[PDB]
């Protein structure tokens, strides 16, 4: 069957992330029937959410698979539960898109749900695949240049 390209987003704020990050990225490369094609630049963006906590080391991935979809869902969950995630972060691997596909079920909904409305995913995301357009139509580049959304710093 033939190669998709999936777009992972990748967070973690620890105090120290780079080591978290840099695993992530070997472990993502050695997922079966799948190769990193390209990694987004490293991003050092502050932490959104209620709680004094540090700021999020974020980046993108196109990872060309020819796995399934919840396969591929299986392998970043792994990924992170290897790595240290617990429950109550080290390491976060949200499935941005898979190729063209519109999935929602229990498990996985792809486009992710949010992107769209998330600079810390679309700057990255741009940066690795500048010509995307989304399932519904909607051009990566037109989002950006219409909407706000603040720049992001490199790590
Ligand atoms: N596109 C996706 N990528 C990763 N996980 C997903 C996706 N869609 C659904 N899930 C499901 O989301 C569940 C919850 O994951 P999690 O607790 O990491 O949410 P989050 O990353 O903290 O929040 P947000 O989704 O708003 O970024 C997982 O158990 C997984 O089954
Ligand atoms: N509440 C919360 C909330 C608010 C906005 C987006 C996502 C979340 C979910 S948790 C979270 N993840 C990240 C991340 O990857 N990068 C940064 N900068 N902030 C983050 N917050
Ligand atoms: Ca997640
Ligand atoms: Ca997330
Ligand atoms: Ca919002
Ligand atoms: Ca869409």
């Amino acid at each position: 069957s033939a190669m998709t390209v999936a777009y992972i987003a990748i967070g973690s704020n620890l105090a120290s992330p780079l080591e978290q990050v840099n695993a992530a990225l070997k472990a993502l490369g050695d997922i079966p029937e799948s190769h990193i094609l390209t990694v987004s630049s490293f991003y050092r963006t502050p932490p959104l959410g209620p709680q004094d906590q540090p700021d999020y080391l974020n980046a993108a991935v196109a990872l060309e698979t020819s796995l399934a979809p919840e396969e591929l869902l299986n392998h970043t969950q792994r990924i992170e539960l290897q790595q240290g995630r617990v429950r109550k972060r080290t390491l976060d691997l949200d499935i941005m898109l898979f190729g063209n596909e519109v999935i929602n079920t229990e498990r996985l909904t792809v486009p992710h749900y949010d992107m769209k409305n998330r600079g810390f995913m679309l700057w990255p995301l741009f940066e690795i695949a500048p010509e995307l357009v989304f399932p519904d139509g909607e051009m990566l580049r037109q989002i950006l240049h219409t909407r706000a959304f603040d720049k992001l710093n490199k790590w």
